[PDB]
């Protein structure tokens, strides 16, 4: 897990920031080949935050989740991850307006496969948004950004916080309780983003106005040209009651079946 700084070259290419610090493109010399990487660079609590994120990524092994190469202790603490060259899903759809519905379905279905694995592993993501979905290719999506992620206690199906509010389920906002079903709500917001060509959800609204909207039983309207089946699935992800809301196994299956209806014209 510990990487050699002399084997890492940081490119003059920024992929993200904050916070925290910056994300830079880089190249890491492996045992024989160089690997293209994304390097999360820290610039006291922020150190433990990065190490807990590294500890979460170390435990995960699925084709639809970004792979961590390792950690690097140098000028700054660094988290070295495999590069997804096409970048975030929202930015991609904003700039590539001719992506077919079949293709958007294929991508969000891959996200649902990665989340089904996270659900089975009893980890909660807590930052599941289109900006955190990375494209390896136009037909291959991966879940990234485990900065808010938690390993659930063995005796509880939720993490209690002691925030990307527009992606959060009511139980998160009201009770600070985060479960895999809370990630399903976020997934519904992500699907809305993907079918709105990366438009931000709840445009022009304050967090408190979003809470009020949701509590009155209101939800974002159907994106122009969105398949009805996909909008219906978003509304099922947006079930107020955690108990009636589907888990990722049920979501993955519905997306998979709908994908085959679309693939076969
Ligand atoms: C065309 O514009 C982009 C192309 C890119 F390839 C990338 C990129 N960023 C990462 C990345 N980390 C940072 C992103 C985590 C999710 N939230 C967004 C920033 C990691 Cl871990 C692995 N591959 C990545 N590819 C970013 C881009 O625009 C921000």
């Amino acid at each position: 897990v510990y990487l050699d700084r002399k084997l890492l070259t940081l490119e003059d290419k920024e992929l993200g920031s904050g916070n925290f610090g910056t994300v830079k493109k880089g190249y890491y010399q492996m045992k024989k080949v160089v690997k293209t990487v994304a390097v999360k660079i820290l610039k006291p609590a922020l150190k433990d935050e990065l190490l807990a994120e590294a500890n979460v990524m170390q435990q995960l092994d699925n084709p639809y989740i970004v792979r961590m190469i390792g950690i690097c202790e140098a000028e700054s603490w660094m988290l070295v991850m495999e590069m997804a060259e096409l970048g975030p899903l929202n930015k991609y759809l904003q700039q590539n307006r001719h992506v077919k519905d079949k293709n958007i379905i294929e991508l969000v279905h891959q996200v649902s496969m990665g989340m089904k694995y996270l659900e089975e592993s009893n980890f909660v993501h807590r930052d599941l948004a289109a900006r955190n979905v990375l494209l390896v290719t136009q037909h291959y999506a991966k879940i990234s950004d485990f900065g808010l992620s938690k390993a659930l206690r063995a005796d509880e199906n939720y993490y209690k916080a002691q925030w990307p509010v527009k992606w959060y389920a009511p139980e998160c906002i009201n009770y600070y309780k985060f479960s895999s079903k809370s990630d399903v709500w976020s997934f519904g917001v992500l699907m809305w983003e993907a079918f709105s060509y990366g438009q931000k959800p709840y445009r022009g609204m304050k967090g408190s106005e979003v809470t009020a909207m949701l509590e009155k039983g209101e939800r974002m309207g159907c994106p122009a040209g969105c398949p009805r089946e996909m909008y219906d699935l978003m509304n099922l992800c947006w079930t107020y009651d955690v108990e009636n809301r589907p888990g990722f196994a049920a979501v993955e299956l519905r997306l998979r079946n709908y994908y085959y209806d679309v693939v076969n014209h």
